[PDB]
């Protein structure tokens, strides 16, 4: 049906109705034991989420009109370069700093310039990344998404219309994000990437699944 309904349903299942965050945690714990048992990794640091709050902190980037704000149990901060509705904060995400030690966005001259680090259970890039000028700026957005996420939070990535998705999967794994869902909807590909319990775990996964010819960034032809 709709990417919006698809994403609300996934988020709800991931944190509430299906505990997918706990399922993937187990998969990642087993993967780490496998790697340690092969001497390829040592004593890495792991960071886990507490039980989800009743109200999830969701950052909707390139939101346009804040579709997610009325979804139950989502507390949505919506940003857009050119907001269409008054409830979307103006921001060029490429110029946003991710700042530890703050609780809410800070604005200068009416533009979001700073967001709280490690604060959001969910970051949503719905048909946003194809607006970036370069491949390296698409990666930059996902790197900011990673500093914004709580441990085991999820990046919801929706892009318009296989080896390229394997490349994005590899590129995002290099920076700590492991894909946990991929679904094809009419005219779009719907993906969710999870902030792994350990970035080093994610990077080693990517090392193993690197095919020859693929870049470190995330590309749009
Ligand atoms: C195709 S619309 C998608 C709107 C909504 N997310 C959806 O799924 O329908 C792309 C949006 O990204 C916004 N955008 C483009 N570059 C941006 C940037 N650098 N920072 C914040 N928003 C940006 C545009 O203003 C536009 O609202």
């Amino acid at each position: 049906r709709s990417r919006i309904k698809w994403a609300i349903d996934y988020i709800t299942k991931y944190f509430f109705t299906e505990g997918i965050y706990l399922q993937k945690r187990q998969r990642e714990q087993r993967l780490l034991e496998s790697y340690r048992a092969e001497g390829k990794l040592g004593e890495v640091q792991c960071r886990l989420m507490e039980e989800p709050p009743d109200r999830l902190h969701v950052l909707d980037v390139g939101s346009c009109f804040n579709p997610f704000s009325s979804a139950p149990h989502l507390e949505v901060t919506a940003l857009d370069l050119c907001p269409a509705t008054e409830d979307v904060l103006q921001a060029d995400f490429l110029k946003v700093e991710v700042v530890p030690g703050i609780r809410e966005p800070e604005l200068e001259e009416g533009s979001v310039r700073r967001l709280p680090a490690s604060h959001y259970e969910c970051v949503i890039f719905s048909l946003l990344l194809e607006y970036m000028p370069s491949a390296e700026q698409r990666l930059q957005c996902c790197l900011q998404a990673y500093d914004l996420l709580l441990p085991e939070g999820i990046l919801v990535l929706i892009t318009p219309d296989a080896h390229l998705m394997k490349n994005w999967r590899y590129s995002l794994a290099r920076i700590g994000l492991l894909r946990v869902r991929f679904e094809k909807l009419p005219h779009i590909s719907c993906m969710v990437f999870r902030k792994a319990i350990s970035r080093e775990l994610s990077q080693h996964w990517a090392s193993i699944h690197r095919e020859e010819g693929m870049c470190e960034e995330i590309r749009i032809p």
